[PDB]
DNA sequence: GACTTGTGTATAAGAGTCAG
DNA sequence: CTGACTCTTATACACAAGTC
DNA sequence: GACTTGTGTATAAGAGTCAG
DNA sequence: CTGACTCTTATACACAAGTC
């Protein structure tokens, strides 16, 4: 009602095992004051207090603090939210986490070796329900600095995937089983493969290199270009300007992409591992713009045309994790944080993912009922008033599909390509819009409730 | 009271000579918005009306639109304004508007030929009342575009200063008597002096090339040099970190500077013009650090202590100038525009020249009375409400000062240095708070003005 | 029980940014 | 160009709250 | 007076950003 | 890497409001 952020942030770093009470109380404190202001400083979140400044302050500089753990708790949360689901999709990607600041030197290697730029590299395990495809929480996070020579790498950065899983199932236990892995083309390895299936993990990865199916003593291509069309499918490519490594601008027209589809079962020559796969590769493409193709290697059921879409629909959801990656940076400020020491950073940094998947879920939590589902009396009350005359006759007059446009619009929201769907981050800025005159409604509301005269 | 933007619109650009009342009618509009919602886009300032929306891009879009009949307008204004003080000071540098996007190709050189950036060369006149030092607003605005080949310039650069005063007594009038001008070295032209001189205006400029006086046959310094000690002042400098053009970070720690100072007549070998002349030297500097020194010309007195404490408080408020120049950008979103046409560009960033000043003049507003003497019972009610136990007994409860830090607090303002000083951006966004809160305490009035339960 | 550790409150300053 | 600040880190006191 | 021009409302899309 | 949007510019209708 009155405490979402705060109740957020106990909900998600309660079980911390930081070594004492206080530090995971603090912890949640300055998740929640964070979350309540996402996107905002440390300062700015303490709403003047310097108490809490400074706690917070304290608190990622604080030594007895260890980030994995606050990771780690938080994942725990993942965990726990995942039992109600009978499906989940781990999404599963590397980003990084980029500083130029004088403790970017204490930092690892990103680029070229003189390149002023440099931080951490960061693999992730996004949970999602495979159902609705929301998104359910961090479950994994490998944080870690390159050398500036490889040779003094201890371990390959590919053994990611593989180092990733096995925090999976050891978090995930039993549950793994209801676990589909979903990863782009680096994932195409071959270890990789063997290992989900030594386990009899489940997983859907786009493939990269060209490989033999031994059955076919063929190229997984042209095996599949010979299987049977089970059908196929359209999807709308949106118009957009687009850049290049040397930076010449060109638009990139809307268009209607249609595509094959066929599968097949193949084994692959190492292993002599066999899994399905499935082929989506478009149609009479255009001329200029690339042809859409995927191939994509799994442990799911391929055989229908059904079972195949729901693979494509599975990996079309790999995406997500992008938009995590941004809501962490963009968002949640990521990159925006200047602590002069990299583990102080880094704690920081560590609490920023969860508000980041948070403002993920703040939309997803507004979409597809009355509006009082989500909302209270009070802001529904204001946000109506806010939005008098802006409703169009689509919106049930007060419902939560109302609610969602009524909070995008006062996210700035214009619906510029008419499409009916607004980013995260207006949706954000919506969402903090509506608390923040909430603050002068219940201002009023308190003094004429304690009798007094508002002017 | 209740429209403030609003107001301050029509009163800045109501005699726009547009070609057609309605134009100016858009202006204002325009302008009101952008004011309102400072720093952010056309699209929010829009509050979701696609009227306003369409007015805005169309208008600066309109190609009956003149940047200058803009620019000249907000200025009439400050002239008018200007009518009310003795004495008033011309600010005068330039800055530059750089653009990276498709544009930028239309538009002028800033760096090297290969630069990426480019955009206009904008050199201001910016006027304050030289009494209290209050920014009083914009006099004039030249904005040009560098040719990549030098060749190519109808006329030097430099002519920018003549090409300014000239601007300014037009406009001026008869006011330029009480028209004190203020440059940087880069002013330290002869054909300048000689101009303003020539005119019997008024002005304060920094030497940066060494020059004989004839009188003594000595160098201005030198001369100086030996003129009798009129006494001396001390500046408070304070800590920073500080970079170089390598990039090579430093602390600069804070200090108390000495200043010896000294005037007196001179005369300029070339015109063989005669005039005031001050140096400031700091005394037995630190040997890290650069040794303070300043060494004015001027119209203005200098003989006694006071009358040369007043020429370096005059110089002294030339950074004003700099705090316009970043209110312009990181301000009032200058840099974050992305029209796609120059004139386009230009216009909408003409305008938002004037929101600069106004943020500017924003804590003016507040600085050193009761605080309704600026805000209004309700504001003032809420804004009390919402300061609610972070007063200090330095502030009377309820005064201006009061206010200030209250909106300062709003702001996010935490005194890191305990120097008392918020900076204008942080009382924006204490401002903007305010107001945002308002609107929320205002629409519980409404309600149950109209009989209406809140909850 | 003996020995740290966090809080809230104060005071101080190094580090970083965008403007020169 | 004689800046003007915010963000980050730090320390002390008197107590509170934790750990081993 | 005859001939443009802005508004508000609709529909469409190129340009730009940060994430790959 | 099979994106997901926002900011900017554009056009048409039916009228309103301006200019020469
Ligand atoms: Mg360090
Ligand atoms: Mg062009
Ligand atoms: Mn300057
Ligand atoms: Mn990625």
């Amino acid at each position: 009602a009155l405490h979402r952020a705060a109740d957020w942030a106990k909900s998600v770093f309660s079980s911390a095992a930081l070594g004492d009470p206080r530090r995971t109380a603090r912890l949640v404190n300055v998740a929640a004051q964070l979350a309540k202001y996402s996107g905002k400083s440390i300062t700015i979140s303490s709403e003047g207090s310097k108490a809490a400044q400074e706690g917070a302050y304290r608190f990622i500089r604080n030594p007895n603090v260890s980030a994995e753990a606050i990771r780690k708790a938080g994942a725990m949360q993942t965990v726990k939210l995942a039992q109600e689901f009978p499906e989940l999709l781990a999404i599963e990607d590397t980003t990084s986490l980029s500083y130029r600041h004088q403790v970017a030197e204490e930092l690892g290697k990103l680029g070229s070796i003189q390149d002023k730029s440099r931080g951490w590299w960061v693999h992730s395990v996004l949970l999602l329900e495979a159902t609705t495809f929301r998104t359910v929480g961090l479950l994994h996070q490998e944080w870690w600095m390159r050398p500036d020579d490889p040779a003094d790498a201890d371990e390959k950065e590919s053994g990611k995937w593989l180092a990733a899983a096995a925090t999976s199932r050891l978090r995930m236990g039993s549950m793994m089983s209801n676990v589909i892995a979903v990863c782009d083309r680096e994932a195409d390895i071959h270890a990789y493969l063997q290992d989900k299936l030594a386990h009899n993990e489940r997983f859907v990865v786009r493939s990269k290199h060209p490989r033999k199916d031994v059955e076919s003593g063929l190229y997984l291509y042209d095996h599949l270009k010979n299987q049977p069309e089970l059908g196929g499918y359209q999807i709308s490519i949106p118009q957009k300007g687009v850049v290049d490594k040397r930076g010449k601008r060109k638009n990139r027209p809307a268009r209607k992409a249609s595509l094959s589809l066929r599968s097949g079962r193949i084994t692959l020559k190492q292993g002599n591992i066999t899994l399905n796969a499935v082929l989506a590769e478009e149609i009479n493409p255009p001329k200029g713009e690339t042809p859409l193709k995927w191939l994509l290697l799994t442990s799911e059921p391929v055989e229908s045309l059904a079972q195949a879409l729901r693979v494509i629909d599975i990996y079309t959801h790999r995406w997500r994790i992008e938009e995590f990656h941004k809501a962490w940076k963009t968002g949640a400020g990521a990159e925006r944080q200047r602590m002069e020491e990299p583990d102080n950073l880094e704690r920081m940094v560590s609490i920023l993912s969860f508000v980041a998947v948070r403002l993920l879920q703040l939309r997803e939590s507004f979409t597809p009922q009355s509006a009082e589902t989500v909302l209270t009396p009070d802001e529904c009350q204001l946000l109506g008033y806010l939005d008098k005359g802006k409703r169009k006759r689509k919106e049930k007059a007060g419902s939560l599909q109302w609610a969602y446009m009524a909070i995008a619009r006062l996210g700035g929201f214009m619906d510029s390509k008419r499409t009916g769907i607004a980013s995260w981050g207006a949706l954000w800025e919506g969402w903090e819009a509506l608390q923040s005159k909430l603050d002068g409604f219940l201002a009023a509301k308190d003094l004429m409730a304690q009798g007094i005269k508002i002017g």
